[PDB]
């Protein structure tokens, strides 16, 4: 078997309640809370950018021994600080990974941590001794007072795809679906995504199904055979209405245990908001930890890109899975958040499109112990290492 | 075996001369010609943006059957126009291929090309039907007046990767090399490349060095098993100095042949100019037409992205192969160009910057027949396909 061996998550250290930013917006606090379905979004200082982000989510799950083994940095965003260098070269330098590997980022809105890991699994048939570390990280930054401000989020989730995985095994059973759409995407130059609301629930939902349609008739299964499903999601509403669609037409059985599934997976989600390509993966952890599935069971997943690109694909639990996760660390790192203010927020998110530092909003003596961006010289980022 | 069973390029219709770039920048036009080793570079028309331009590369070499066995379509760039929706998924649409396919981009400078048809190659291991399309497309644009001008050029390279591959089989022998440097790089929001002169050649080089001592050293072979080498070039001077520095070890017939081999490998790029992530692919074309190699030998070949990773790998030309390239459609391509003068090739470049559309100088009414950037409503970019 290939699959994910170890997966870790990373939030900057900020949210904002979205009671308070309905208030402040004018609208019913439900409307967010329920409407959407979103309950805290991330905040991101500039001290925290794609590099550091994705480089804290990684940093917990390799070993110096690991470090030998990486042969490939693959780095999933749409959120790239440079048009030319991948920030897969900065994360590995950062992480001190041994330096004959392939460093690169994939792009295909948030759907590109999808074939990082899968072509890291086919990268992995010849290679019994190596491993590949996926990131996928992004700041879903729609503008203060734009329609998809309440799903912003900002975040990374570090994958380890090895042989042997020791939580997930990926399946022989990947299908991808394209369709040239414009629901959102976001041309050079613009700070924010173009997005086409009549176009956004239908593209999302019909990606999903078709996706799903050709799975189930290469593969002779359907949707009752699933411990639970798995899928990108912009919103926790919005993903309730894809599965809500899908499973339409299914049995009482299943369609509980599904809808029991979602609720578990998107547990997380609803205190972080959109992570783009971490989407899907930040449920992942979310449903891997909040749910009790057993060894030998199998997730549906499906991933989302606008524009749009999806994949459904399966992957089956190992024996001991739960091991190898860390529910704790997950609940102190979003626990141990600090709330912030609406006009704070609001002050972060204007010091951000300006890459403006300063290190006493950003609290940059209680980082330590983390990755972090600590300046801008002559065009080159610099980066503040765990001491 | 897997590897490269078709390959084409294009390039605009336009080119300015190098001899008369130099007469208005005030320098020898020696300099150019021989100091830089260029004499023609690419002019870019508006209506000819990455996603025509490897549409353009991609249609003489597909047919209709291919179409319905491509399972990814993979662009490398680091031109691209949007920060979220991959170039790939347009050019998909555009060439009609069959929707289950993965779509997206690969970015890390001038390298991207490389993981693309080598991870191309690892995925259709267990899928014997299937292939793969990748597309190589990029504008290296440094403006007007700067250091990098006169390495200039545009173009795309397409190649299918396939079972029995008629012209090259990919060994299974690449080594990639990351040193985290900062010789050329493009922030958010910068127009052209940032470049470190200090640093421009070292970085280069010593990729280049790195990334060959270590494949020697897996494979136990040396630059003496070498039919030809073919390696990523920015100018054919600095190429020049490149393998000058590999082979300044090596036995004289050894040298006599790499040097030989390197001359017809960077003939089309010295009427084009830098194409970025194509131009090791157009350098290929180059060699594998004016070089008359035999079926069996082996050419070495060396990536290079900036910023900075490197790949040393090998391909085994296969018996035929010369019944698939096309010279003539090659030479004709480069030779139906139309020479613009300095003025008209600095409107040009200026227009390109503000995508200002203008039939006229485009002369659109000549491209019934490609792809083309017909306009943009709405931020959504409208193409022109062949009658």
């Amino acid at each position: 078997t290939i699959g994910i061996d170890k997966i870790n998550f990373y939030v900057p250290k900020y949210y904002v309640d979205m009671a308070k930013l309905a208030e402040a917006r004018q609208v019913d606090p439900n409307k967010f809370l329920i409407g959407i379905g979103q309950t805290e979004m991330a905040v991101s200082p500039v001290n925290q950018d794609i590099v550091s982000m994705g480089a804290n989510a990684a940093k917990d799950i390799i070993t110096d021994e690991d470090k030998k083994k990486i042969g490939m940095v693959i780095v999933a965003t749409e959120s790239a600080v440079d048009a030319a260098k991948a920030a897969a070269v900065q994360i590995h330098n950062l992480l001190g990974i041994q330096p004959f590997a392939r460093c690169f980022e994939m792009k295909e809105a948030c759907y590109a941590a999808t074939p990082a890991i899968q072509l890291a699994k086919d990268y992995l048939a010849t290679r019994p001794n190596e491993k590949v570390l996926v990131i996928a990280t992004d700041t879903a930054r729609y503008g203060l007072n734009s329609g998809g401000e309440p799903t912003q989020g900002a975040g990374a989730v570090a994958m380890v795809i090895a042989h042997n995985p020791s939580i997930l095994a990926l399946n022989e059973d990947a299908v991808a679906y394209t369709e040239d759409v414009y629901d959102f995407w976001r041309p050079t130059g613009h700070k924010y995504p173009l997005v086409d609301g009549a176009l956004s629930k239908d593209a999302y939902i019909r990606s999903f199904q078709q996706s799903w349609n050709e799975y189930a008739k290469r593969q002779g299964k359907s949707l009752a055979d699933f411990a639970s499903l798995c899928f990108h999601v912009p919103f926790t509403k919005m993903g309730k209405k894809a599965l809500e669609s899908i499973i339409d037409n299914a049995d009482e059985t299943t369609q509980e245990r599904l809808r029991s599934g979602y609720e578990d997976a998107v547990d997380y989600n609803r205190y972080v908001g959109n992570i783009y390509t971490g989407s899907l993966y930040l449920s992942l952890i979310s449903l891997l930890e909040n749910r009790d599935l057993q060894a030998g069971e199998t997730i549906g997943l499906f991933s989302y890109g606008s524009g749009s690109v999806v994949e459904f694909y399966s992957a089956t639990l190992v024996e001991g899975y739960k091991d190898h996760l860390d529910q704790a660390a997950h609940k102190a790192l979003l626990n141990n958040r600090t709330e912030v203010s609406v006009d704070a927020y609001e002050t972060f998110f204007k010091r951000f499109d300006d890459v403006e530092f300063d290190e006493e909003q950003d609290a940059v003596h209680e980082d330590r112990h983390i990755f972090y961006l600590s300046n801008i010289e002559n065009n080159v980022r610099e980066y503040h290492r765990p001491e």
